[PDB]
């Protein structure tokens, strides 16, 4: 059946914005997972999980009688898809159970892992999400095997369809670099936003880069991909050596014995895949990655044997029974237990990427430190495991349950607690009047509050206006934020704050974070008044100001907008057309297509464009909140053409005289070209739509101003 | 960006179920189009349309100074995509403005027509939908040119994204038949559910079949396609000759001068397409179809000149300036006006398909009667034009406005008015108790009500339980409906009805249509009580009983279910897997994925299967409303394998003993295989889900019972 995508494969896709509809969600539109989880008997769940560890099922028998390794890999892979560039992937939505991730090569036989969990899932029902369950199971695996975790939070709601994530352009699983859709160019530079070296891998290739078994070059891939997952050297070595203290790999026979991945399998497979024709197809005969490595002398118990082995032997290149490159300890005795036959032992073995931890000079220093000081290794791995599995959870306010660590961590972008009375409605009116009396314009007010709040992304729940990090490094210097203009606004607002706060008693004060948002709201009110309309913009106080020392500057860099169509901004020239970038930004902001439409048309007329650009400013009453953008954009009296200077800038001329009326970018004119966008534009550009436009704009404005407000959730 | 459809192109697609979300809809969730429309000043709209017909715009100058022909074609094409097989296509949702239809070759330059109506759309805003406006404009065109229409109804609500329709499997526009994705097999048999001869055409190829200019063979294609759009020979002749009384075709130069269709055009084209490099690219130089025919001596006035020409001349094969086959009148004078130069006249011309009306012997009889009796032609055309443009609107209750024709037409599947008081809540309770005391079983009651209500399709709003047409031909004899079992149930309910109606005072009575539905309600309550749950199923009275004489039996044929996965029924063997057919049915019933899931699981356990099949009956308490389908399907203790007899039937055996526990079909087991459906199944198969399951099943049941209740809208 030929589809629109087949006929026009490069047309913009709006379906990513209409995901997560109440249509596909089985739960009622009033279901609140947080509340369900808070009533869960978490202790009960953990006791059932501990039991499960050694309750071997015959359709996938437990290695060493203990599923803990398999479950730690499951949990690590759930979290391991995370990319800092967009915040997409990670464990927070349980996406491992949907396509494509349920069928990625690197996720082979994790289908078995999840199926082993169904009875517990079933027993507790909606009070524990799959998303939470996959992480909790990893934690209980660790504790069962003797490692004490740093903590655990619930609160990851399940999702009901696949997220639309860009995982790469290759059309072959696992394709090596340099092909027609290569994710690499130049000197092994991985294209943003990807965080894996091959399509269907988690970070890197366990045999080495494009399968070349060189631990030194593998290290480079490890460092790059782990950094793109928010992990530094110390955390990376802790994670890899900590993980590989447990369990084993599976490569008992040739890979050609393994059949269709789950999304490809027949209906009879009932959601499982990778059925193997090799011997019994499971247990002692399992084939997962094709490698056949067991790292330690006690694979079901926490130990210090990983680094004892890594440093205590020299390593020889060899092949598994499936033909994969791996390493065996020269001259060792058979000290490693077999997973199923007590009469068999094996020599110590390692992956290429394990050896990275010794042969890369920076990892080697850490690895040696961890070898000499195992309590430092344990603590580091505990903290990194917590980080890994909670990285995409958002502000600490979303953390649920009795095991949430009290320690505030820098990577959490912490917001101080509020310890004083908040402003009330009379205070908010007084502040808004002070802001309007200062001279700050509608454009400056809207611009600033937009800059502050629109850093939020729903993918990992980072960013937003809470924290007033816009006044700190690096946000205060981002080009999109207009640093010299922003400085002038902030100085004025900081002076209003100081003067208000100085006049109060009883402890009441206003945060700068709140005042930036309130000032934005005053701008939008003033803009409606310029248009002749009375309007009230909702405002909720309670943001606090974070410090520079609570703001990791390098971690904040990934939130910098290099494209923000809502301010007609593009930092440079990209392969991806700008209207694609606009929809991606709308998805991050959690906007529907109608919300994106109304918001952009109103920001254009309010003066929110970077640099005061006239592109898309289709109004003769700038700073007035009107539907002018849509009425003018849709006027057939104007003809558009690209400029000779720049194919991405368009001039709109009167069709009868030739005279120039407007200029616009691709982001502006896609609203008059895409047949779904134009249908939305028509609604707001109709003669009966002025009040609808204003009301819808205020609602979306407020939505954006509250995106990170999980303290009100 | 590689997608799940790329990796697994044959996996089932659930996205068709979650179209029409409130996410993509810009109107508020309380917007009611009927209420907006009823206050429109329709007369004012029609005056503006009248004025528009002769107000030429220079970017697409009006032929003969009059847009009427263009607008008639626009409206004809809006309606003309309708297929009786599934009810999809048609004018009722305004889909011509979206992909793919907006860029079908047969829709070339209708982009211009729609753009001409923006100023009126803009003026009246949400009070007139685009869907309604396209058809209204065709009517105003006709009236302006001296044709008296049969009437007009408003009430087609706009849609905001493309419908997912199967339009064919060709990957090339206009591909001739006999290609690798040919829609023809055997002796020119067009595959169901298609209703056009080539991808991107409305009915037939105006040059002749696959371009062969033979009017006799063209007539075969005309008859077959028009029959598949619910039109008989008289209506077909009347429509084609009626339409081609007006206007002209456009083929002034070679087709290679025509550029990209709207969906492929540059952003600067602002949603228009087919920009032509031929001379001025428009007006006298226009190219649309490539044919260059003007049918009558007065292209802007109703006449009987089409048949005067068709029959008054002999015809010669010729070529347009674009190279297309067309016909010209042998030895004629230049009597046809030129569209822009009053000093030029042309000989009469015809398409191959126009000549069909004379050279096919059955058409010729009708055409000659219409020639001799033009008043009969005008009445036929007016009736056909109303049917064409309203065929997908649904019951007469949805018809809005002051121009609705009072004559009730047979193709409307009309329902008689109710002229008596309705039963009240106590009456309904008394009747449910009478039904349960009769000895009718849960299975009989559920199955009968299902059979009655589940004929509805939201594509054209035909079917449903209103009418009690289940007791009439042909419904009473459909295989799916289990004719002998059904007859026994109906006899018992008719006796209950008679006894209740006979006891009343005051004119109160219950229709059989209502009692079928209510009795199904009693069955579902009784099933719930069998499971230990007291529930009340909602019921709304007001259905009426239609007569056999008010039921067109041949039109009702297309509503027969040949696949109904909700009753585990497949009338024969199809190319399309049964699960795909299930999702198609769910879409026709307007069900979401969660609604389809709950509905199916509950019907299985209530005994709704055709023929009392055990397939999918995963319960040991049949006729009790429980979640047993889901709990048993999802039990990893059971292993499934296709049977040697039949690859589409599966046995479920205990994994340990081999013992046979169940059998199922693809429709049953897809809920354990597809990753999104299994996630839905898991929610209802959880230990906490019994109350939820009941509540949700009752809700979806009542939704189905009420699909055709636009009297309560
Ligand atoms: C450079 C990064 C890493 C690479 C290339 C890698 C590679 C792999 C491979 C290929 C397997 C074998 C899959 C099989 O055949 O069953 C595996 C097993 C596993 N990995 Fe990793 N790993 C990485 C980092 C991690 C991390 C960060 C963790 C957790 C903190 C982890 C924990 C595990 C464990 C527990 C297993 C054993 C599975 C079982 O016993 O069934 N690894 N690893
Ligand atoms: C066998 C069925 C049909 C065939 C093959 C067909 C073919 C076409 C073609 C090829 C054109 C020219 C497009 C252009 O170049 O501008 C057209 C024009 C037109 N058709 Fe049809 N037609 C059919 C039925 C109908 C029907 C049922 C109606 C309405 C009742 C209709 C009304 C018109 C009108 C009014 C025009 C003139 C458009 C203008 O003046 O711009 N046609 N026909
Ligand atoms: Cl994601
Ligand atoms: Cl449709
Ligand atoms: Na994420
Ligand atoms: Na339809």
């Amino acid at each position: 059946g030929t589809s629109n995508r087949d006929w026009w494969p490069n047309q913009l896709d709006l379906s990513i914005l209409h995901r997560h509809s109440s249509l596909s969600d089985p739960m009622g539109k009033d279901f609140n997972y947080a509340q369900a989880f808070e009533k869960l008997d978490l202790a009960a769940v953990k006791r059932d999980l501990h039991a499960l560890m050694t309750t071997s099922q015959d359709w996938w028998p437990a290695d060493f009688g203990h599923y803990g390794g398999l479950f730690i890999r499951m949990a690590w892979h759930s979290a391991g898809t995370y990319r800092t560039a967009d915040g997409r992937g990670g464990a927070g939505e349980g996406q491992q159970r949907f396509a494509p991730l349920n069928s990625w090569p690197a996720n082979a036989n994790l289908d078995k892992a999840r199926r082993l969990l169904w009875p517990i899932k079933q027993k507790y029902g909606r009070a524990i999400s799959w998303a939470d369950l996959l992480i909790l199971t990893g934690n209980v695996a660790l504790e069962s095997m003797g490692f004490k975790t740093f903590g655990f939070a619930g609160g990851r709601a399940d999702t009901w369809e696949p997220e639309d994530v860009y995982w790469g352009s290759e059309k072959i699983w696992l394709e090596l670099s340099g092909g027609p859709n290569s994710r690499y160019s130049g000197d092994r530079q991985l294209e943003n936003p990807l965080a894996a070296v091959q399509m269907g891998l988690i970070y890197v290739n366990p045999e080495g880069p494009d399968g070349n078994p060189d631990p030194v070059a593998a290290a480079r891939d490890i460092r790059d991909t782990f950094a793109r997952m928010a992990m530094n050297d110390e955390e990376t070595v802790a994670l890899i050596a900590g993980g590989h203290t447990f369990g084993k790999t599976h490569g008992a026979g040739p890979a050609s014995n393994v059949g269709a991945e789950p999304e490809a399998a027949g209906i009879e497979a009932q959601g499982l895949g990778w059925k193997s024709a090799y011997r019994t197809g499971k247990g002692a005969d399992a084939i997962t990655s094709g490698l056949e490595v067991t790292w330690t002398t006690t694979p079901t118990q926490w130990s210090h044997n990983f680094f004892e082995n890594l440093f205590g032997y020299e390593w020889e290149l060899t092949k598994s029974p499936a033909g994969a490159h791996q390493w065996v300890a020269k001259g060792a005795d058979a000290v490693i237990p077999d997973a199923f036959d007590p009469s068999k032992k094996h020599r110590p073995t390692m992956l290429t990427t394990d050896l990275s931890l010794r042969f890369d000079p920076a990892y080697e220093k850490i690895s040696r430190r961890f070898h000499e000081n195992p309590e430092q290794f344990a603590d580091a791995f505990a903290r990194a495991w917590f980080k890994l599995t909670h990285r995409d959870m958002g502000p600490r306010a979303r953390y649920l349950g009795p095991e949430v660590p009290a320690e505030v961590l820098l990577w959490q972008d912490p917001i101080p607690a509020v310890d004083h009375p908040l402003i009330d409605a009379a205070d908010a009116a007084e502040l808004k009047a002070k802001v309007l009396a200062s001279g700050l314009t509608v454009s400056q007010l809207v611009s600033t509050a937009w800059a502050a709040a629109s850093t939020f992304r729903g993918s990992d729940k980072r960013g937003g206006a809470n924290g007033a990090r816009i006044r700190l490094a690096p946000q205060k210097d981002w080009e999109a934020n207009q640093p010299e203009q922003l400085a002038a606004v902030l100085e004025t607002l900081e002076a209003i704050r100081t003067a208000f706060n100085g006049a109060q008693r009883g402890g009441k004060q206003v945060s700068l974070a709140d005042l930036i948002v309130l000032a934005g709201c005053a701008g939008v009110e003033q803009a409606a008044k310029n248009a002749g309309h009375a309007v009230t913009v909702p405002f909720a106080p309670g943001r606090a100001d974070a410090s520079q020392e609570q703001t990791d500057v390098e971690s904040m860099a990934v939130l910098e907008p290099v494209a923000d169509g809502f301010r007609n901004y593009l930092k440079g020239k990209y392969r991806v057309p700008a209207e694609v970038l606009l929809v991606d930004k709308a998805q991050l902001l959690t906007l529907s297509a109608p919300e994106m439409t109304v918001l952009l048309g109103g920001l254009r007329v309010l003066g929110a464009n970077v640099g005061q650009s006239r592109h898309g400013v289709f109004t003769a009453r700038e700073q007035a909140l009107t539907n002018d953008f849509f009425v003018n954009l849709l006027d057939m009296g104007t003809e558009w053409k690209p400029t000779a200077a720049d194919a991405d800038v368009f001039e709109g001329r009167d069709r009868a005289t030739g005279e120039l009326k407007w200029t616009g970018t691709r982001v502006d004119l896609v609203f008059g070209s895409h047949s779904q966008l134009r249908a939305l534009a028509e609604v707001y550009g109709s003669a009966d739509a002025q009040e609808k436009f204003v009301r819808d704009f205020v609602a979306v404005w407020n939505k954006v101003m509250n995106l990170d407000r999980f303290d009100l959730a």
